[PDB]
């Protein structure tokens, strides 16, 4: 299953070595990633939206991958699989 | 006053870079709508920050960002209020 | 209760009455747009990921109406209303 | 040779559409293109592009000599 994917999630900027780690992951599935939207929502937090695309089960384990880091906070997914 | 358009190029291995180009734009995260990140290859991140408020304040945020070692094409498009 | 949203969903640019809509809504409400990234995911159609802030309820309104325009489709609503 | 850029632009929206229909024409070119509703009657455009410069010069053509864009600027990243 081939498509694209909707992954948001909220952080906080301070905490580098989580920061690196969110934005190195994408260079290196930066196939996957097609651009990422950052809203420095306040002093502290960041909301990131990753449009991503390609095999919906490498979009997903990816996306596991980010929310299921500690640090990371309301983790979502939207899947948008390939329509006929 | 008007909005801007921020554009610039940075290695985002390079921590104590990215660690203030991110901490700067959180300081005026007031001056800030919203930015795009394309991942340009493996170690270059694009990044265009849309800004709001004074052109003075905005541009001097902007000189901030652009103005630390290792930031690359860095522009600024300003867009006073018509 | 205030916070953010983020509001997706994906659209045929051809079939653009439709188009012209959504850009007039998210104007007439333009105080809780912060700003939509927009990926042109194919020839006929539109990813848009429309960040919101405001009143969730106000939010919510305003997305439901986004939605329910015919063409609309895979229209999604996460809520991030403040800590 | 190859790369990135990026074109931003203003425009009245009540132009949205055509101007989406462009970008699609081209949609191989388009990585993604930030929007923000700036006041009631404009919209901020900054659409990142990537492929052959001359297909990208081509289209920063399509949209920025419409008429009724206003503020349009094309910045090339060749690749380094
Ligand atoms: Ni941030
Ligand atoms: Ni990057
Ligand atoms: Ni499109
Ligand atoms: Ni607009």
């Amino acid at each position: 299953t081939q498509g694209f994917a909707v992954l948001s999630y909220v952080y906080e900027h301070e905490k580098r070595d989580l920061a690196s780690r969110i934005v190195s992951t994408q260079h290196h599935h930066h196939d996957l990633s097609v651009a990422t939207l950052h809203v420095h929502i306040n002093h502290d937090d960041c909301l990131e939206i990753a449009v991503l695309k390609g095999d919906m089960g490498d979009v997903q384990h990816f996306a596991d991958d980010v929310i299921a880091q500690r640090g990371v906070r309301h983790g979502h997914l939207q899947c948008l699989p390939k329509e006929d």
